[PDB]
């Protein structure tokens, strides 16, 4: 099936960190990119937690798989990806994409508050947004660099009150005025 199933809720970040080695936020997820008139590939939102660094502090802000929806549009790499797959499903065939394989390992990755894309937006209360292959690979950040060897063009992050809303597309999208209110609407209250 679809693998917008693996991503609501287990706790879903640990189930995809050991297979790799406020709600319902996919629904507002996936109404956001529905409800939008560029092809955009996925939607995942980043939710806030805190850690407490060993021995000093901390308070740190810490950036996490929250949830995300995925509309979308070499055989030893690929029984890799599908073994992962099968895995992730299992706890707790069909071809997997760039986009998809993407998507999906992002549910293993967290961001010190003010470090990569999600962090440096939500740091600075902040809209980031890359268009095109050059803009992602200048970035200077590991995740928008990692987006785009997956095929992705460009890669969107916008700080909301509980968290950071990426989106990503395989296509150059410019920046649409509607996108951002309907980020409002469904993120912020
Ligand atoms: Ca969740
Ligand atoms: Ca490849």
């Amino acid at each position: 099936s679809s693998i917008n199933f693996l991503t609501s809720d287990d706790d879903a970040s640990a189930a995809a960190m050991e297979a790799f080695i406020e709600d319902t936020l996919q629904q507002r997820l996936q109404a956001l990119i529905e409800s939008a008139g560029e092809n955009w590939t996925y939607a995942i939102f980043w939710q806030i937690s805190h850690d407490f660094d060993s021995s000093t502090g901390d308070n740190t802000v810490i950036l996490g798989w929250g949830d995300g929806y995925y509309k979308g549009e070499a055989e030893q790499e690929h029984r890799k990806r599908v073994i992962r797959e099968l895995n992730s499903l299992i706890s707790g065939d069909e071809e997997v994409t760039d986009t998809e394989w993407f998507f999906l390992v992002s549910m293993t990755q967290s961001f010190v508050n003010g470090v990569g894309l999600p962090g440096e937006s939500f740091l600075n209360s902040r809209v980031i947004w890359l268009s095109g292959s050059g803009a992602l690979t200048g970035s200077g950040c590991e995740r928008a660099g990692q987006g785009q060897i997956y095929g992705l063009k460009t890669m969107v992050c916008i700080a909301t009150q509980n968290g950071v809303v990426e989106l990503g597309s395989s296509e150059v999208i410019s920046q649409s005025s509607d996108l951002m209110h309907k980020v409002n609407n469904l993120f912020n209250f």
